[PDB]
């Protein structure tokens, strides 16, 4: 239905979370 | 259907993220 932009929003979390995490530890 | 607590599930996570990285770079 329409939760292909939940996706999205999900992927670009997904993406979000690894770019905190690795320029925090940097 | 019931995936409506999913979407509020993942707004949580997204202010969740939001909200780590902003302590941690503080």
């Amino acid at each position: 239905s329409d939760f292909d932009a939940l996706g999205g929003r999900v992927t670009t979390v997904e993406t979000r979370v690894e770019t905190v995490n690795n320029s925090l530890t940097g």
